[PDB]
RNA sequence: AAGCUUGAGUCUCGUAGAGGGGGGUAGAAUUCCAGGUGUAGCGGUGAAAUGCGUAGAGAUCUGGAGGAAUACCGGUGGCGA
């Protein structure tokens, strides 16, 4: 059995996207995620719900 | 045609500063190169499409390549026709 038990997450929103990662402080990351990527577009890309979905899904 | 030090000009030890060149010193990401991580949409708009996509477009790591550009400090602060 392997786990990390230590952690990283980096949250980037803009009024275009809400991007959101998971990562390693001496690695890469484990996972990414964002807001436009949760089926929302245009005046929706960033909005509080596709980004909810996001964070979850990540 | 001789003076004067009062305009003009000169020397010591010192002074602020984005003035003009050349050589040094560095990074960022869009890009480009290779091998990994790894994916269903990506971009834009009031709303979309041309375009680009599972053959990995999109996103990103690691060591290398390249072109424009120099945040901070910097102040109703300086240099000069």
């Amino acid at each position: 059995r392997k786990q990390v038990s230590d952690g990283v997450a980096h949250i980037h929103a803009s009024f275009n996207n809400t991007i959101v990662t998971i990562t390693d402080r001496q690695g890469n990351a484990l996972g990414w995620a964002t807001a436009g990527g949760s089926g929302f577009r245009g005046s929706r890309k960033s909005t509080p719900f596709a980004a909810q979905v996001a964070a979850e899904r990540c």
